[PDB]
Parts: structure tokens; C-alpha cells; sequence
């Protein structure tokens, strides 16, 4: 029985165990997955011992994604550009492969919502770690372009440079934005009372698809705002979560499981 | 879904309980939580959010003992708690399953404890936690020995009323026993307790709370004097886990399957 787990601190709000337990039951795999809380500076050592007792792979959440990045012998290209790792896997030869499934998780979620990125104009709001981790996979879907935006133009351009070798990626400050986009993806954080960054509503259109990485009961404040100006379809990041997990499950084992059932289940509990 | 966990500073419990979960088709999740502040705080919060029970690793077993609203006979005697359970009335029950795990492992290995002569090497927390359960099996006698005699004598007088129990220093041990149980740490430092191997006989059953790949240091030593059967503590670990699982779910899970899986992980 292969062992898998999720290392982080804290782990109280981790859906991974619940998620991967259901995938294993749907695809009947001889595996176990558990949540292991680890001391702020004990990930490296905690990780070493894990692969010793028969650990085949594991997810890494805050705040060990960067430390895991260094811990991995070889990193996938998507992980290299991401600068962080959320999925480790001990290969057959012995070494440990680092990877990041954020991007693909987003892409597979979009496809599930019947959103095609082929030849589309994409607007990525924000340029932090979340935004960084989704670029490459978005580009691979071959869109017309991807525009990265932040309040400060500086941080937006740097990010666009890093992935310039995979597609058409532009950068612009929020005050510059003056056109609509086919698909808007928000990676920024909003306050608990619903205050969003100062972005001109020109970005939205009647045919625009809006995807917000945040999720919760009903619609997110960002999606509600998109709908006030025309948004044709609003989606939250709950699918992305189930997606990225699904991608890790595929990586270790070799079969992508059905999220439909799981995503639905996670949402009922979320709405409860 | 019912939430369970294990609190500790550094475990196999999550793996172990998750398998019991599968086997018994129990809708529950078992996680490994960090211990900041203190256990008491983490614990209050844990049950305050819906947790139904948890395991406690060293050195929080004594603090878990105080955290419990009501203790079980075996927990009170052991002086420590490795298992906490929230009852239907909101009260938190504290119990200690280490001794029952040892006993069941021994019985599973076809070892007769009733009317047997036993030598318990050590007088720390591990020894104290297994005395009551051993005494309930009605052995002819239990000899508590420890490097520092005083502590062995104090432990023997503490449970004198529950059965035939006497203490002796290592130097005094000059006779063989039916069952020899090693509860000391000596092995961690790669050392053996200063005891004359005469204690081992060809009929002797040696049980070491320690476990690992191959035979333990203490058991290799027992084998150097023709013991009848040398056993490690892996069965104790799986056994204490199972008792806690029964305490929380009302059903008892199978230990063979799990014990064999863990054994495979140890052997490379
Ligand atoms: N395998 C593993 O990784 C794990 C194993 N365990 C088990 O749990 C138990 C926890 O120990 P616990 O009893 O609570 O610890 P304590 O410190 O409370 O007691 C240890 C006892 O062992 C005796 N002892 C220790 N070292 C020596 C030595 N070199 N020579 C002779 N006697 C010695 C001590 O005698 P004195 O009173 O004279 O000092 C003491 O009575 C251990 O026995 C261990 O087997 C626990 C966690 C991990």
C-alpha cells in the first residue's frame, strides 16, 4: 500500500485528504493519503523521513512550497517557472521530482466549464506567486495573447519576461488598461468586506468569461462586479483546487480521475 | 465526517488509523497536528471545532492526563493519557491503551501470562503504563527492575494491592523468568541494561517495546542465550492504536493486515 500525504502548517483547512481519498476509491488504487502538520522549520527533515518509510509522493502547501522547490532534485518546466513546488514524487530510479499543478488545474477547470482558451485574449490580474504559477499552462493552450497586470508596471513586466519564450505576453499597469478581453483571470486578494483593486471596468464585455481564483458561497465579490458590467460567465477557483489535486493524482499514479462528483461534493459542504 | 488526529512535536498513527478506517468502512479522517503555547490550547480548540478524539504522543501524555474531564481506571494508574475522546455529553474521556496493546500482542503471539513469572525491565512511564493491564492477566508475579532501584521499589508499592509485585536492582537479578519485557531507552543509545544474561532461559519469551528492521539489540542479546521467542514492539503500537479505535468507533479493527504492511516498510 503506497503512502501519500500533504505537508504544511497548519493543515486544518486542507481538502486534499478528502479529495485524494475519493479519487482513490473511484479509481480503486492501493494507496493512503494523510495530512501531516509540520513545524515551521522541519519540512526538509520531515520530508526525508517520509520517503524512507515507503512514501511515494506528496503535496506541499504553505509555507513549504519554496523550500520544497530546492528540496527536489529535478523540477518540471512548469515548476521551474513557477518558482514553487506543490507536488513531490519519488521516481523509480530514486530521485525526487518537483512539480506544480496550479496552472493545469486552472486550465482543466476552464475546459470543464466549456471555456476554450484557443486563440483567446487573456487578462491575468495580479503578478504574485499565484499569477506566476499559472502562465506556462495557460500559454500551452495557445491563446491569442495574455496580458499580465498589476498596480505597479514593474512587477508585471518581469513576470511577462520570464515566460516570453512560450507565447505572446504583455504587461500593463491597472491605469493603462483600456480594452476588453475574452477571458479575465483574477489572482489578487480582496478584503473581507469586499474591496477590490482599482481597475477600469472597460476590461469586461458581453462575451467575456471571468475566472476568479478565490471561492466561497455564492459568487465572489470579483465575479459579482464582473456581472455588473457584462460578464457572460463567472467561475470561482474551487474547480481549480480539485483540478490541481486531480493533476497530482494523475502524476503519481497515471490516470486522471472524475472531479465532477468530487467537485460537487466539496461544494455542498462549502455551501453548508 | 468525523475528525481524529494525533498531537506531537515531531508518526505512523495517521497511516494506521486510515487503514482501520478503510477496513471497517468508517467515515472519518485522521490527521497529524502540530503542537505549538501548549497542548491544552491546541486540544481545547480541536474539540471546540468538532473533533471527536485523538492520540497524544510524548511528552504531552501527562498534560493530556490533566486535560481529561474523566479518566479510566487504567489511565489513572498509568499516570498518562495517549487517547482522548469527546463523549455525547460533551465530557472528554482520557484513557491509556499502551498496556492493553502490549497484552494483546503477547496473547496474539501465544504467550501465557496467567500464572506466569514476569520481569519488567524499567520503571519509567512506559513501565508504569503497562502494569495494570499485565496484572489483570493474573500472573504469578511481576518483578519490576530498574537501573536506579528506588524508582522500581516506588512503582512496585504503587501497585502492590493489584497483585504479587516486588522490586529488585539489576545486580539482584539472578534467576530466569517466563516472560522478560524491556521498556527501557538503553537501546536508543545502543546500550544494554547492566543485567546478567542468566535471566534468559530457553523457555523465556522476550518482548522489546522497541522495533525496527531485523531484530532489536535487546532481542539479539536474548537470542545469544537461547530464548524461546523474541518479539518486538510493532504489535504493541498496532495494538494500542486498535484499542483507541474501538474506544472511538465502537467496533474493533483487524491488526494482522496492518502489522504486516508496516513490517514490509521496515524491511527496506
Ligand atoms: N522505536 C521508537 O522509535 C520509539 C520507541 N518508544 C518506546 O517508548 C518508551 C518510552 O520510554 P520511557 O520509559 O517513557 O522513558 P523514561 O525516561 O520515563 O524511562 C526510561 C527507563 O529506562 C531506563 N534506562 C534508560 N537508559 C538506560 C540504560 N542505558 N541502561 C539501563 N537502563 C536505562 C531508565 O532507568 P532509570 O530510572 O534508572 O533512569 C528508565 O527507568 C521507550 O522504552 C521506547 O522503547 C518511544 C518512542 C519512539
Amino acid at each position: 500500500i503506497d503512502q501519500y500525504a500533504v505537508f504544511g502548517n497548519p493543515i486544518n483547512h486542507s481538502k486534499s485528504p478528502f479529495i485524494h481519498t475519493l479519487f482513490a476509491r473511484q479509481t480503486q488504487q492501493s494507496m493512503i493519503y494523510t495530512a501531516q502538520c509540520v513545524p515551521v522549520d522541519g519540512f526538509t527533515e520531515a520530508a526525508k523521513h517520509f520517503f524512507a518509510q515507503g512514501g511515494r509522493g506528496c503535496n506541499v502547501t504553505v509555507p513549504f512550497k519554496e523550500e520544497a522547490y530546492r528540496f527536489a532534485d529535478r523540477l518540471t518546466e512548469r515548476a521551474r517557472l513557477a518558482g514553487a513546488v506543490n507536488t513531490l514524487k519519488k521516481l523509480d530510479d530514486g530521485e525526487i521530482l518537483g512539480d506544480n499543478t496550479d496552472g493545469e488545474g486552472l486550465v482543466q477547470d476552464l475546459l470543464a466549464q466549456q471555456v476554450l482558451l484557443k486563440g483567446a485574449t487573456i487578462l491575468l490580474i495580479g503578478a504574485g506567486g499565484a499569477a506566476r504559477g499559472v502562465l506556462k499552462p495557460l500559454l500551452d493552450q495557445q491563446p491569442a495573447s495574455i496580458t499580465v497586470t498589476n498596480r505597479t508596471f514593474a512587477k508585471a513586466e518581469q513576470l511577462a519576461e520570464l515566460v516570453a519564450a512560450y507565447g505572446e505576453v504583455k504587461a500593463q499597469a491597472f491605469e493603462q488598461l483600456k480594452q476588453s478581453y475574452d477571458v479575465i483571470i483574477n489572482s489578487t486578494s480582496a478584503s473581507l468586506d469586499g474591496e477590490l483593486p482599482a481597475i477600469d471596468p472597460v476590461i469586461f464585455s458581453s462575451r467575456s468569461v471571468c475566472y476568479d481564483m478565490m471561492y466561497g458561497k455564492g459568487y465572489t465579490v470579483f465575479n459579482q462586479w464582473a456581472r455588473q458590467h457584462g460578464c457572460a460567465q463567472a467561475i470561482d477557483g474551487l474547480g481549480m483546487l480539485v483540478g490541481q489535486a486531480a493533476e497530482s493524482f494523475m502524476l503519481w499514479r497515471g490516470l486522471r480521475p472524475g472531479t465532477k462528483q468530487i467537485l460537487r461534493e466539496l461544494r455542498k459542504n462549502l455551501e453548508g
